[PDB]
């Protein structure tokens, strides 16, 4: 099936960005203040997004983001039947990409806090895979950051893949989206490796539930796990209206 | 109206660079010496300029700078009626981009100096949005830096958008201008996140006047606020003569 | 002979990446914690790979990696007679590139530990040219990192040079492969400047055996020298199956 | 005259790279260990070379290097009458670019050592404009670094501007040469902001002789001033033979 081929490309693409992105967070977290800080995490996530789009772009268009897929279906650019398949294909691959990172750092992760896995705290390793609320990442503060960050990502994506504009060459899309992701982490959020991808957050978080961290990965932070899912979905809706009201509606 | 469509693209483009640029300054300023220094500020401003040009380039040409627009009208490449509309459209968006950054860091900004907003000093947050004169950024020292930095930016822009040369592809313009902005901050000025854009300085400064910082944002530093406006305008005139005398006049 | 011209391009290309890559490691190792850390090493190796592909790409395709050449012959894209010649041509050039770095830092290297060459330890200089097992780079831990890193490199290379996709422009291949190498070092491995190139590891290691470090460069670490050779070769096989099962087989 | 137009482009191009390059060295040197280190100096010099080629490339080909011009005339690609005019045009502009940096940092430079200009030492500012021999930059050690660095630069330039290869697009040349310069500083030399351009070294050094530093800028270091001139010229000869023997001679 043609739609099965595109789902496989989205699965591999989201595997690349999660495996590369979570591996750099594991390097910083496990080697406390020795192998870089936030700059190397931001560049790795931005570079991984560029690489993942180049690999999977020629098949499925390389959305690699349920929020981006939701925005495409909202504008009727893609059928609504692509939304559940892409979301499932993107979540699977973030789950698999998290497993590869777990295998890479299996001994270092288990030795971070003796011989047990801790979700949050000073000796906490669950934050390598999924985001957890810090002092300045409360429910209200975190919701606003993910809403604005996803709206900015949607506007930049729509401005590059616009049919009414000149057909962009290959590579330009990959390096543009990797540029937005790099600058969103640098600017938005006091502490956020990546908070604009619902699949990049739920997939690895679901892996840690079964990897041995327990069910505390969902109940911690007053059930914060649904914030990195709903807020980027709302932010993609806001980013569509901004692009249409500023640029899109006048291109007719 | 056709000229209304171009004004909307300039408004959104200047919103992107101010929101991304001021967000990275807020990260460094609020988290004192923890989330990077001047290198991350310079890269973010350079990357934001590249992103803003890519988004708004296909409509208005993505000047995103009143000095660049003034240089274009000086060379009779654009009508003089575009200068006031673009300047107003660029200033609005730097005003809106500053408001988004204020919302993102609302609790952190208010808690930097207790429960009040301070313009300048050790616990000063008004420098996140607009430039203020430091020890080595006096009136004479600051004027020379903005004059030279804007002259260098104009020459590089004119050399890329030159009709007499080969038609440059899309993306080349965006990455070239983002390269100039990145290297101007690294080289020119002992301390300057961005000092080559009059709209990027006056817009956010006007926001802080009404946001709660008071009217001290204009009277501080012996009324320094007009320097980041007049000096880049004069520097753009100087950059036009340099390009014409070196390259432009001999392309006939 | 046509196949002799391609071997000469592979020899020069592998010389560039080893000479540039090992020179940056020598800067960090000899100047202990003064001239950068792991970020500058990673960028230099990534930039050197981009430069080496641009120089040698137009002649031999710029594999510059026996694992990449092995993957190409496995997919029957190149004849099996190219594998031994390219591997010999890639190993010679890593040997010569290591000699140039030895000449550049001849006095600094000899003065690192008095007036003698030490393979491993605190005053050890043999790690400039070849990788040696650290605390978290044991046989099992090291084998897994090189297997995964080479599988990721193969998938990205196959997705760019795919005949069934659109013909990529020049430069896109060079910057893509340099991006994978940069992000592999940042993410995979707790400490690895480059561990995805068998020629980049054996060539410089063979040079140190004759340069004066002795035969200890092979017997150290329970004979670790064969791990950076066999594991990337197996990883390239794994990367071929992943690409074929996800993307390649459905492009017919 | 046609050859006068090309000389003016070379003058402006070398002005850009010296003004941007020396400004970043002044930031690091004057603000001791506060505004970055060697990484920001290397990126600025690499980015300035990319910018200078883009501005002046369409007119004169943007050699911006007497060693590159000498290599072009050696291969009979350009007439020998271009060598003295380009060298004079490149040296003038490095002289002017140094004057702009002197004006930018006039008060900071004079206050580095009280109220006098010192060539070398702890409070020395002449090293902002020209290279001076450090502990590991002796005559023999320095000569080898500049010879190898210029040979590597020539090979990369010849591989990109080769007529026998596919015609490279604009921008690819500028970003390639800026990549070589960035990685030469990172790898070659224990301490070298840029040591592959004879005009970038003699021009600013001649400015400091008349700016107030005195004639000590030539007699210091056992008359080291001629090393950054002769050695890159010899290195360009070596880089031509390497490229011809590896790639060039077999492209017929």
């Amino acid at each position: 099936y043609r739609l099965l081929r595109q789902a496989l490309a989205e699965c591999l693409g989201t595997l690349i960005l999660v495996m590369f992105g979570c591996g750099s967070v594991a390097q910083v977290v496990l080697s406390r203040g020795t192998h870089g800080g936030f700059l190397t995490i931001n560049l790795a996530f931005g570079f991984a997004v560029t690489l993942a789009i180049l690999v999977a772009g020629q098949v499925s268009g390389a959305h690699l983001n349920p929020a981006v897929t939701f925005a495409m279906c909202f504008l009727a650019r893609e059928p609504w039947i692509k939304l559940p398949i892409y979301t499932l294909a993107q979540t699977l691959g973030a789950f698999l990409g998290a497993g590869i990172v777990f295998g890479l750092y299996y001994d270092a992760i288990w030795a971070f806090a003796g011989n047990e896995l801790v979700v949050s705290g000073p000796n906490g390793t669950a934050g390598i895979f999924a985001t957890y609320p810090s002092g300045h990442l409360d429910m209200v503060n975190g919701f606003f950051d993910q809403f604005i960050g996803t709206a900015a990502l949607i506007v930049c994506v729509l401005a590059i893949v616009d049919p009414y504009n000149n057909p962009v060459p290959r590579g330009l899309e990959a390096f543009t989206v990797g540029l937005v992701v790099l600058v969103i982490g640098t600017s938005m959020g006091f502490n956020s490796g990546t908070a604009v991808n619902p699949a990049r957050d739920f997939g690895p978080r679901l892996f840690t539930a079964l990897a041995g961290w327990g069910s505390e990965v969902f109940t911690t932070g007053q059930n914060w796990w649904w914030v990195p899912i709903v807020s980027p979905l709302l932010g993609s809706i806001g980013g569509v209206f901004v692009y249409q009201l500023m640029i899109g509606c006048h291109l007719e």
